[PDB]
């Protein structure tokens, strides 16, 4: 203001981001793994290997362990938490001997995988390390409630870390959109066909986009209303989006 | 005042209940066929088709739609002749703006005031797993199913099942014996305000209901056989199916 000379002017934070970034072989992203109870996705290995750091959710270690049979040692979790009502004896009995942390999550008012963010957020900040997002394996097939539930993890997660959580599984993405303004590159090669915006928790009164099919323009997005699923990309490679309240973004991913 | 009403007796082998099915492009769980038998009438949204086609080769005549809706881009064309040879009514459905679950819905409901039919529930197989959009798509379709018909609508796969309680008070009779561990009440749409429950572990006394607030997963039974329901809201009810 009270300068003088050419002076910025306007401007407004926006959050530019890359879902399926980790994803995409090369590239030097810094992100941390968490494994849900839910059958292995292929892509896992890949996604292990440049992790910062791993870990499994009760059932998850189950799904790790059974799928690494020959070359688990090259496969072991930094920490496996949850309540193991799920991992099987042997199980948590093979990643104990090999040094993995066990840390039991008591808690039933939780799913473990809140309670499983809880500890990787404490691990983060306690190992002075800093990830620009959590990628999550599973949690969107199976028990209906699950998947419900893994939806309102990501409403709670903003209470619990201030990086970005996504959650992959087959060929679908879902990554919560705060109130704001958001920019989404979707121009990886990993994207799929189709892509949505879900009211989840409430109805979005004012959301505006671009890059879509069927873009909005201060539009109403709430269940009943108007919710948007099969809708596709308008070719930029970029999609904006602007809500008055937490709208979940799904898009699919390649193949 | 209240509606009376048990979610998985159309798995019983045994009843006079009197439903339609509808069939989402998913694979087909086991409990189809017996499902497919009792149903007063039987559809299929597009790729439904497909699923039907080639589960029941060797013996697709016995399992001949009513009719299949949908925008035939998910229709094999072989899959779509064999229906149409065989006499099943095939309804065109390019509306963009409504998934063919939906437009299913709208067929279907004409079909049954059209031929002075009578139902109880419309049961609808598969839309709770795949695609995420697809999924939340399913659940969307609950919530305009209450301008489409009068009749309830449960949608079911895998293990899971879940039903749209609109506002008011419910009674749900989960001893059927049909009964998987869990259940839930998710307050997708908007937060339930005034949520209170009988026959849960853990109840709710006019309570908020609402992403980020309490969501009501991995809930259980008391053994009461019971479950009431008063919402403000439309508040979605899930189940667990037995093995
Ligand atoms: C109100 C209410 N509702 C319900 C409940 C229950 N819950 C919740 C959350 C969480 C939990 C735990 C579980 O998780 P897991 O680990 O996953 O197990 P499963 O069954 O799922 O397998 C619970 C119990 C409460 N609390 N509240
Ligand atoms: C806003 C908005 N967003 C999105 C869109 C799109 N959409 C929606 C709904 C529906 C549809 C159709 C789809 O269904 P399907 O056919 O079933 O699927 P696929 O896979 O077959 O393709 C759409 C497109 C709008 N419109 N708006
Ligand atoms: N059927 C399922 N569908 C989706 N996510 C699941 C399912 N079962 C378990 N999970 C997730 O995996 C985490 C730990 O798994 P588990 O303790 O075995 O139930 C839970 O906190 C859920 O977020
Ligand atoms: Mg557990
Ligand atoms: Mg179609």
């Amino acid at each position: 203001h009270h300068s003088s000379g050419l002076v910025p002017r306007g401007s407004h934070m926006e959050h530019a981001f890359t879902p399926l970034e980790p994803l995409l072989p090369t590239g030097n992203l810094k992100y941390c793994l968490v494994v849900l109870n839910q059958p292995l996705d292929a892509r896992f290995r890949h996604l292990w290997k440049k992790a910062l750091l791993r870990a499994c959710a009760d059932g998850g270690a189950n799904h790790l362990y059974d799928l690494t049979e020959g070359e688990r040692e090259s496969f072991l979790p930094e920490f496996v938490s949850g309540d193991f009502d799920s991992i099987r004896p042997e199980v948590k009995e093979y990643y104990t001997k090999k040094g993995c942390d066990l840390i039991s999550t008591p808690d039933q008012d939780h799913t473990d995988f809140t309670k499983c963010l809880q500890v990787l957020q404490r691990k983060i900040e306690e190992k002075e390390l800093q990830v620009d997002v959590i990628v999550t394996l599973g949690g969107l097939g199976g028990r209906f409630d699950q998947i419900m539930a893994s939806v309102n993890t990501l409403f709670q997660a903003t209470h619990i870390t201030p990086v970005p959580i996504i959650i992959i599984q087959k060929d679908s993405l879902i990554y919560l959109l705060q109130p704001g303004k958001h920019r989404l590159h979707v121009d990886t090669g990993m994207e799929g066909s189709w892509c949505g915006l879900i009211p989840v928790g409430q109805p979005c009164n004012q959301v505006t986009t671009t890059g879509l099919k069927w873009n909005l323009t201060n539009d109403v997005l709430g269940f009943g209303t108007l919710v948007s699923t099969s809708n596709t990309y308008d070719g930029s490679g970029l999609v904006t989006v602007e809500t008055d309240h937490p709208l979940l973004w799904t898009m699919a991913i390649k193949s």
